């Protein structure tokens, strides 16, 4: 069997439905005039340009059927986080959000797997969210890597992720709100350098703050798209952990040791650089993922790593077999 | 024969020296009470501390010996830019720097050969000063690799790419003046994360821009840092190339064919790192770097290449041959 954990949707949100809750800044999407395409929209400008798979689920269980995917595990647009937004109406929009998501799913529920989001904002009404959706069906929660200036190292969102641990959640952690500035303003810059480098600096903030002394094993995380940069440049963070005291303030053993805690996925788009992942994390900690249905995802699911030269049961492992332990899939 | 192409110098510059330009971010060098070990200070202010090695060119000549190292390639500190300075001053900066790299190196000129700066921030009179630095003994340019919003597919950045091109002056860039803002302020986190993220960010900047298609075959320059996250993203970046026109619009093939156009450091601190590093580069294209003095660079200089399962070629390519025949060493 085939699962694919990481893919977006975005549901079928009215224009006066996101003005009830903020009609300058709830996302909306239009099934434009052609119906092929939408728009997601903000307010009454125009977001970014979307396709037909990413909110119809009829349509996306023929593209997996074609793919060879068997289950794929979907959630947010990262654009519906509201993390900006005052912390109520952000909780009431991730409750009316993850029952999109199982509406969604309610289609082919054994096929069509969904992670929630939560109002990350207010850390109580996150929590309580998390609890909620999983109760109702969901198999885990995304996140943003940040919350503004508030890495994951930030005492709540520690709090969040042991929350998390504590009840059997998964978390899924994807890049959002990239750093960078007035820069990287051509040729989609922010996702080909700062998402790497976000999702890096979330991996590291755990890592070198001590969190995972703090937060029990038990806590299920993967980082999207390879985990970044991380695995490529874990060679530099050991050896300025070797060299520099401040680098080990918070952090009892080499940062190395810690890929034991969580996993990534495996969109990485290359086949060596797969096999350095699967070198530094291991067999047991690499799941497949696409980014499906955006363009900078994998066209054909899967077949960097059915094409690779790892080991059949690795192969099985990263298509399947992890993910089917991870997210407790069938 | 060894080569170390990545190593820095700071001279001794008096706190008065350093005010006849600018008694508030003119850095100078104080060598304290032990002697051992100086602040870098920046008008009275303590700006980091460093040690011996980084100013006295007798101390190091002996680290050196011990080392295995023949020749070391070194340049300045990042602090000693001033790209934000009046250019004038930067420019009469920039010459007495560079005059001071010169006689760092005229205790051994066999042994320490020395590179550039420029003041970046007018395009003139930082090509007058490469073409002066290089015709009095200085074997190339380092340069910052961003002046603030101005990447490297800025104009002005290419014109001078360009013109060291047509003079056949070689260029180190490094990465500097760190993205992140107000993150990343623990564990030197714009160290491992910023840090590689910049350099990553200067080479796609080239490529992504076309300005390969202009900037003449003859370049020779050199990123920093293995490239930072270059060679390990380098799939995604194919990837998102593939399939979305805006990346395409000013870059004519895939941009991993332009590798035969750059040359990377080996400082990667992993020898799975390595090796994908040389996969993608070529053997032809990686140069052994230290990064010393720092603690952040590699303690055993030459060991990471010389432990490695890389062909006794290759070897011999990253340690000497190649920047040999780069910077012209004998
Ligand atoms: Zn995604
Ligand atoms: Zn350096």
């Amino acid at each position: 069997p085939r699962i694919d954990m990481h893919s977006h949707f975005f549901p079928r949100i009215s224009e006066q439905e996101a003005a009830k809750f903020d009609a300058n800044h709830a996302p909306w999407l239009q099934v434009s005039a052609k119906g092929d395409t939408g728009s997601i929209m903000m307010g009454k400008n125009n977001f970014r340009p979307v396709y037909q798979a990413l909110w119809d689920p009829a349509f996306r269980i023929e593209e997996m059927d074609a793919q060879g995917v068997d289950v794929q595990v979907t959630c947010a647009t990262p654009v519906m986080f509201g993390y900006t937004w005052e912390a109520n109406k952000a909780a009431q929009w991730a409750e009316r959000m993850n029952d999109f998501a199982l509406e969604f799913a309610a289609h082919n529920p054994q096929r069509i797997k969904v992670l929630a989001q939560v109002p990350l904002q207010d850390l109580d009404l996150a929590c309580k969210e998390a609890s909620r959706a999983v109760a109702a069906g969901h198999l885990g929660i995304q996140i943003g890597n940040h919350l503004g200036d508030k890495d994951l190292d930030d005492a709540t969102l520690e709090a969040f992720l042991t929350h998390c641990a504590n009840e059997d959640i998964p978390i899924l952690v994807h890049p959002w709100d990239m750093m960078g500035g007035q820069r990287m303003k051509k040729w989609m810059l922010p996702w080909l350098v700062a998402m790497p480098a976000e999702t890096q600096l979330a991996i590291l903030s755990l890592i070198l703050s001590g969190a995972f002394e703090r937060i029990p094993k038990s806590l299920k995380i993967c980082f999207g798209h390879g985990g970044g940069s991380f695995a490529f440049l874990l060679g530099r963070v050991d050896n300025a952990w070797r060299h520099r005291d401040i680098v080990r303030e918070d952090c009892p053993r080499p940062p190395s040791e810690y890929v034991d805690r969580f996993f990534v996925d495996s969109a990485v788009f290359n086949p060596g650089a797969l096999e350095l992942l699967v070198s530094v994390m291991g067999e047991d900690r690499v799941m497949l993922g696409s980014d499906y249905p955006f363009p900078l995802g994998e066209q054909k699911i899967g077949g960097l790593v059915l094409s690779s030269n790892l080991g059949e049961s690795a192969k099985d492992k990263i298509i399947s077999g992890n993910a089917s332990k991870f997210f407790n899939i069938n």
